[PDB]
């Protein structure tokens, strides 16, 4: 798939049971989600963005279908106004900025 | 030219003499710079992101050179941990995500 940009390129994603919208996002190291229940254990961490900073739990090994595609990734869960999906997950997506 | 997501895509760019780098930034709406000086008006504005917001100074028309291209667009500027080339940037540069 090509995803133009004129638009906020988000996609629909279903992690460990759960159907979510996400955005496309270059701009970020890690997953991060909002509202979103994961299993097992994880470690407390904090992230810096343009605001300031927000606590998140880190998930490690999480389930994600994207894009016709499914991968294995690090997950952050914490506050955040928008649901992002990494370059984590982007490098396994095999997607690439093109122009 | 084709950037993959391994390392964050980061680029040089020249806007009203001034060299900087910034992050190719799919989950930016807008392009947001620390210490960029520009010259003219602008209006105040505030932006969010992940921990809060910022408020940040928007100004027009502001002429950027990126990847090859000229291009011109609004800039805003304020404080940002890394700064960032938005849609309104990547739009014009005929730049998608690919996979
Ligand atoms: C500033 C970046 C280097 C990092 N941010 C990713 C970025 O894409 C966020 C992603 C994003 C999107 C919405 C809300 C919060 C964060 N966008 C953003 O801050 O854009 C601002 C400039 O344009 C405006 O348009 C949307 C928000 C404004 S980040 O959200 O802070 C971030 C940081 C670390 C991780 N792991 C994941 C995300």
């Amino acid at each position: 798939p090509q995803i133009t940009l004129w638009q906020r390129p988000i996609v629909t994603v279903k992690i460990e049971g759960q159907l979510k919208e996400a955005l496309l996002d270059t701009g970020a190291d890690d997953t991060v989600f909002e509202e979103l229940t994961l299993s097992g254990r994880w470690k407390p961490r904090l992230i810096g963005g343009i605001g300031g900073f927000v606590r998140v739990r880190q998930y490690d090994q999480v389930p994600i279908e994207i894009c016709g595609h499914k991968v294995i990734d690090t997950v952050l869960v914490g506050p955040t106004p928008t649901n992002v999906i990494g370059r984590n997950v982007m490098t396994q997506l095999g997607c690439t900025l093109n122009f």
